[PDB]
């Protein structure tokens, strides 16, 4: 893995102690391409962009789960036919990209063959299986925006359309310069910290 251990201390100061090195790099294995398409540059870029996002979803990975319980009841998409079995309000954003709706526990657990969809505590519970779910959505997922994060990063679209495709929605087109910029700036410095370039069009 292009980020060592003493890098993820380094990266990570405050975490909770629930997010593992170990834990990342057993996650690896699901997403082979990642962090290992392209150049040496590239893989570094990649790697940063994807933990600077993390970093930004969880504060600097100190929660697990998402922090306004208020929220917890609204992501149950009812329409689904296999409905939301685990409770209306046991979807709420989990692990490092805040994995959050029953429609994505089950996509991702489809994808992952773990059942996310009748587990979803797993995702707060072990540390490998939360940094698998943060590699599926980076992977394979467009969220919002119009490419993975993967495909950003290895194409070289840059690092702003990470953060369109990763809850950046409301932060985006001028929504919250001030979110966007410490975005950047946590890129600037993982890149920084890894001894790459951070590449163009960082922002959105
Ligand atoms: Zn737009
Ligand atoms: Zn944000």
């Amino acid at each position: 893995f292009v980020v060592s251990e003493a890098q993820f201390d380094q990266m990570f100061p405050s975490r909770n102690s629930f997010y593992t090195y170990s834990g990342l790099t057993a996650a690896l294995s699901a997403y082979p391409g990642f962090s290992n398409t392209g150049s040496d540059t590239v893989k570094k870029q990649e790697a940063a962009a994807f933990l600077a996002n993390v970093g930004h979803e969880t504060g600097g990975l100190v929660y697990v789960v998402e922090q306004n319980t208020a929220n917890y009841p609204h992501y149950c998409d009812a329409s689904q036919p296999y409905g939301c079995p685990a409770g209306n309000d046991k979807y709420y954003g989990r692990g490092p990209v805040q994995l959050s709706w029953n429609f994505n526990y089950k996509a991702a657990g489809d994808a992952l063959g773990i059942d996310l969809l009748n587990n979803p505590d797993l995702v707060q519970n072990d540390s490998a299986v939360a940094w698998k779910t943060g590699l599926w959505y980076w992977n394979t997922q467009t969220g919002p925006g119009t490419m993975t994060p993967h495909d950003a990063m290895v194409n070289g679209a840059g690092f702003g359309e990470t953060i369109r495709s990763i809850n950046g929605s409301l932060e985006c087109d001028g929504g919250n310069p001030g979110q966007v910029q410490s975005r950047i700036d946590n890129y600037e410095r993982f890149t920084q910290l890894l001894g790459v370039e951070p590449g163009g069009n960082l922002s959105c």
